[PDB]
């Protein structure tokens, strides 16, 4: 298991433009598209992203291109950011994976607004971190595929993932 792998599992794979848990045009395997309820705007991003002429639908070899730079993009949110990245550099390699899914999933912004769960995360309080972490609109809206990332900062393992 592996942040590819893992995010693989919580993303799925879909060819064609559908429609991500908060509505919003994607494609790939969690490619974000556009926030946009046009989907003509929404067929534009993903012309621009592959770099050809779509039909809205792409083969697999490009959605998992697209997804590689997206992996990069969340690595360098985490990076860049300042709230972020002491939190990314004080964990293991296992529980950096559950950060890059949460950043890969709301973005730097929204991740680096868990101020006081990150605090935990970095003290590594595992169990009150995963109390704080569910306390929140991400969990609510998605309460499966948190408690799975919630159950990677918890343990430390990949035992949410495995089977
Ligand atoms: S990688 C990446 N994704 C967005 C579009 C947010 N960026 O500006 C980067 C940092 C090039
Ligand atoms: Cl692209
Ligand atoms: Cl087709
Ligand atoms: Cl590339
Ligand atoms: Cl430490
Ligand atoms: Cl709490
Ligand atoms: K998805």
């Amino acid at each position: 298991m592996n942040i590819f792998e893992m995010l693989r599992i919580d993303e799925g794979l879909r060819l064609k433009i559908y429609k991500d848990t908060e509505g919003y045009y994607t494609i790939g395997i969690g490619h974000l598209l556009t926030k946009s309820p046009s989907l003509n705007a929404a067929k534009s991003e993903l012309d621009k992203a592959i770099g050809r002429n779509t039909n809205g639908v792409i083969t697999k070899d490009e959605a998992e291109k697209l997804f590689n730079q997206d992996v990069d993009c969340a690595v360098r949110g985490i990076l860049r950011n300042a709230k972020l990245k002491p939190v990314y550099d004080s964990l293991d390699a296992v529980r950096r994976a559950a950060l890059i899914n949460m950043v890969f999933q709301m973005g730097e912004t929204g991740v680096a607004g868990f101020t006081n769960s990150l605090r935990m995360l970095q003290q590594k309080r595992w169990d009150e971190a995963a109390v704080n972490l569910a306390k929140s609109r991400w969990y609510n809206q998605t309460p499966n595929r948190a408690k799975r990332v919630i159950t990677t900062f918890r343990t430390g393992t990949w035992d949410a993932y495995k089977n």
